[PDB]
């Protein structure tokens, strides 16, 4: 199953780290003092449609 590119930090099934998907149950972050995209575990949100 595929997702798509995040549209908001915190998500975790989107193309967070690179074109690779992060990890549901985790939390991604777009723009972190320079990191336009990080994949840091944590309760974020299942990037809805």
């Amino acid at each position: 199953v595929v997702y798509t590119d995040c549209t908001e930090s915190g998500q975790n099934l989107c193309l967070c780290e690179g074109s690779n998907v992060c990890g549901q149950g985790n939390k991604c972050i777009l723009g972190s003092d320079g990191e336009k995209n990080q994949c840091v575990t944590g309760e974020g949100t299942p990037k809805p449609q």
